[PDB]
């Protein structure tokens, strides 16, 4: 009965609910189903209405999900996309938090693509985490979706292509897990950051958690301190022993980037399509959640 923008019938949270709560839809045009973004219209810092010029920027790019509507229904702004399948935390969480070799690789795959994508169109992500992957319904079921321009930001002039001035003392953007040595460093994130993070959420996905997961402290910024350290502490030999030496290697290539370089993403792809190879693979679309 309730018909958000007079067209997507309002079903099931999905959620929720930081910066908005995300809710089942349907349209009542096409019979599509989509994903309902709500935020507050009282909120101290609005986000919604900077994050949808973000995605229209991004449209017909692989893997970029579409932005069918946006409006204000009652005392909250809306946001409509296309629905997409479970995020690679939900599948993480469902194959009991450990992925085989051959679905991380057929993931940093097409993550490393996504990034490049997002990188082609002036912007850093600079919230690279497996929550903000999601794959796609149907036949794009074995399609990796990157969602949330939430704090996505300009690296590069869309006319000239300069890129934006280096500067430390930044405050940290992001979850602390994934934050690249970088940013716990309070330098400002560019392109190197995005893919220095996709490495922790590799090595995550191979280790079933990161060495500076589950550190008990007394309050937050006491919790963020010992992250930063066990993180700056952790050599990238230490953190991928007993791993093949391609996520070392990314990691290491990620870290010796400087600040305005523009990464290899087609040799970075190509480690891990080697090691695919060499570890003999069948070449199929067969991951973890398909063998349950
Ligand atoms: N399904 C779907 N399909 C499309 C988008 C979304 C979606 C959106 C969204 C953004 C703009 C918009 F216009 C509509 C919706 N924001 C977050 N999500 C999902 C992220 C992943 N969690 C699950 C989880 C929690 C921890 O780790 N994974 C489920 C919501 N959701």
């Amino acid at each position: 009965e309730l018909r958000v923008g007079n067209r997507y019938r309002l079903g099931r949270k999905i959620g929720s609910g930081s910066f908005g709560d995300i809710y089942l839809g349907t349209d009542i045009a096409a019979g599509e189903e989509v994903a309902i973004k709500l935020e507050c219209v009282k909120t101290k810092h609005p986000q919604l209405h900077i994050e949808s010029k973000i995605y229209k920027m991004m449209q017909g790019g692989v893997g970029i999900p579409t932005i069918r509507w946006c409006g204000a229904e009652g005392d909250y702004n809306v946001m409509v996309m296309e629905l997409l399948g479970p995020s690679l935390e939900d599948l993480f969480n469902f194959c009991s938090r450990k992925f085989s070799l051959k679905t991380v690789l057929l993931l940093a795959d097409q993550m490393i693509s996504r990034i490049e994508y997002i990188h082609s169109k002036n912007f850093i992500h600079r919230d690279v985490k497996p929550d903000n992957f999601l794959m796609g319904l149907g036949k794009k079921g074995n399609l990796v979706y990157i969602i949330d321009f939430g704090l996505a930001k300009k690296y590069r002039d869309a006319r000239t292509h300069q890129h934006i001035p280096y500067r430390e003392n930044k405050n940290l953007t992001g979850t602390a897990r994934y934050a690249s040595i970088n940013t716990h460093l309070g330098i400002e994130q560019s392109r190197r950051d995005d893919l220095e993070s996709l490495g922790y959420v590799l090595m995550y996905f191979n280790l079933g958690s990161l060495p500076w997961q589950g550190l008990k402290a007394a309050t937050k910024r006491q919790k963020y301190e010992r992250i930063s350290e066990k993180k700056m502490s952790t050599p990238i030999e230490v953190l991928c022993k007993g791993y093949p030496s391609e996520f070392a290697t990314y990691l290491n290539f990620c870290r010796s980037l400087r600040f305005d370089d523009k990464p290899d993403y087609s040799y970075l792809r190509q480690l891990f399509r080697n090691l695919f190879h060499r570890q003999g693979f069948s070449y199929d679309y067969v991951f973890d959640w398909n063998m349950l």
